[PDB]
C-alpha cells in the first residue's frame, strides 16, 4: 500500500477530493534513497487530478491524505506503483518508491 508520514504540517483540514487538480512539489527516490526525479530540480509545480489514474495508486491515495500545505513522505509498495514491470530505463523490477511531497494548492 502507501504509508504517509508527516515531516512539515499543513492546515490538518483542507483535503483533496475527488475531480480537483492537485499542486505539489516532489522528489522520487528508490527505496534506498537514490533520487530519479523532482519537480523541484524543475522548478515546475506539478499538476495531477484527483480520481483520474493518472498517477500511481500510491499517489491518488497518499496525496489525498495530505492536508494543503502539508510536506510527508509516501513509502509506497510496487503493486501501489509500477509492479513487476516497472518502468524500463527509471524504475526497476519490483520497486518500492520513496516520495518526498509538499501539497501546495488545490485548484
Ligand atoms: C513523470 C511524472 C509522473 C509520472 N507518473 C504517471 C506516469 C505516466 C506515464 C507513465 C508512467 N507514470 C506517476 O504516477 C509518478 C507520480 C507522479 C510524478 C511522476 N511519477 S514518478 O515520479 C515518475 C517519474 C518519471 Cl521522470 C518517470 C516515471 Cl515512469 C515515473
Ligand atoms: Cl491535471
Ligand atoms: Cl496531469
Ligand atoms: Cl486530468
Ligand atoms: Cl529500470
Ligand atoms: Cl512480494
Ligand atoms: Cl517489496
Amino acid at each position: 500500500g502507501v504509508q504517509v508520514e508527516t515531516i512539515s504540517p499543513g492546515d490538518g483540514r483542507t483535503f483533496p477530493k475527488r475531480g480537483q487538480t492537485v499542486v505539489v512539489h516532489y522528489t522520487g527516490m528508490l527505496e534506498d534513497g537514490k533520487k530519479f526525479d523532482s519537480s523541484r530540480d524543475r522548478n515546475k509545480p506539478f499538476k495531477f487530478m484527483l480520481g483520474k489514474q493518472e498517477v500511481i495508486r500510491g499517489w491518488e491515495e497518499g496525496v489525498a491524505q495530505m492536508s494543503v500545505g502539508q510536506r510527508a513522505k509516501l513509502t509506497i509498495s510496487p503493486d501501489y506503483a509500477y509492479g513487476a514491470t516497472g518502468h524500463p530505463g527509471i524504475i526497476p523490477p519490483h520497486a518500492t518508491l520513496v516520495f518526498d511531497v509538499e501539497l501546495l494548492k488545490l485548484e
